């Protein structure tokens, strides 16, 4: 158990301004926002999550507590704090949103291309996480961050119920560990590839329990080769030492990447393109990534 020295970072209301709601949700509100540091000449563009009850004071610092502690570039990282009467919260602004909704309002441009990396990107972040002996709890296609259609982040651990998601060992004596991940992982690969369609849908979360401990699963997207829904299939067997390890999750999509067309069917997947850094895309501003 080494010492977390995670810097935390104090930053003031007047040094970031905020711009436009990003969602006015039940937690708060989330902000699109400019950054200004002190006489840096840099503008970076953020998300600012503000909510004074002391009962929630203690939980958005928890939560900052962790997003403080983790770097990696497919994991969302905090950038500081603002101390104002209720604490906010400032992190990278993530400028495309939850990958849920992207592949829904863009799946006419999903290529299998993105799709494996996507997956790879996720199965890298989740893997940082098991590094750090973080377990997510709450993996899902809402808890990933687009920050261009080519570099997704996961966010949303200040939690370390959904049940659709959950593995089996989590909804009947919720045993929660690095390998229950792997399950929620599958669900939200069968996210990416089915577009964004609601897992079990209609289905009431109640009767979740008995089909899974019969042997039913989701179904095989059509896109999908039997290559790629035998790892969503691994990915939801009860035994959890049976299920893939996220390095191995890395290494299998890693070759299917290689030759994406072979191990996804999608038609159109050839002449899609989505945006990405090409003339257009984005005075004195800099990404996150590279102010240090
Ligand atoms: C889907 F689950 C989802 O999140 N959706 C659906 C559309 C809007 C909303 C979204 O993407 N909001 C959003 C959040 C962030 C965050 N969130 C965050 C979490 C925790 C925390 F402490 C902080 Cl400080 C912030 N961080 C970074 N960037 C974003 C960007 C977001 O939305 C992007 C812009 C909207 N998007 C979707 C609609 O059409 C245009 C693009």
């Amino acid at each position: 158990h080494a010492p977390n020295q995670a810097l935390l970072r104090i930053l003031k209301e007047t040094e970031f301004k905020k711009i436009k709601v990003l969602g006015s949700g039940a937690f708060g509100t989330v902000y699109k926002g400019l950054w200004i540091p002190e006489g840096e000449k840099v503008k970076i563009p953020v998300a600012i999550k503000e909510l004074t009850s002391p009962k929630a004071n203690k939980e958005i610092l928890d939560e900052a507590y962790v997003m403080a502690s983790v770097d990696n570039p497919h994991v969302c990282r905090l950038l500081g704090i603002c101390l104002t009467s209720t604490v906010q919260l400032i992190m990278q602004l993530m400028p495309f949103g939850c990958l849920l909704d992207y592949v829904r309002e863009h799946k006419d441009n999903i290529g299998s291309q993105y799709l494996l990396n996507w997956c790879v990107q996720i199965a890298k972040g989740m893997n940082y996480l098991e590094d750090r002996r973080l377990v997510h709890r709450d993996l899902a296609a809402r808890n990933v961050l687009v920050k261009t259609p080519q570099h997704v982040k996961i966010t949303d651990f200040g939690r370390a119920v959904p049940i659709k998601w959950m593995a089996l060992e989590s909804i009947l004596h919720r045993i929660y560990t690095h390998q229950s991940d792997v399950w929620s992982y599958g669900v939200t690969v069968w996210e990416l590839m089915t577009f964004g369609s609601k897992p079990y849908d209609g289905i009431p979360a109640s009767e979740i329990s008995s089909i899974l401990e019969k042997g039913e699963r989701l179904p095989q997207p059509p896109i999908c080769t039997i290559d790629v829904y035998m790892i969503m299939v691994k990915c939801w067997m009860i035994d959890a030492d049976s299920r893939p390890k996220f390095r191995e999750l890395i290494i299998e999509f890693s070759k299917m990447a290689r030759d994406p067309q072979r191990y996804l069917v999608i038609q159109g997947d050839e002449r899609m393109h989505l945006p990405s850094p090409t003339d257009s895309n984005f005075d004195d501003v800099v990404d996150a990534d590279e102010y240090l």
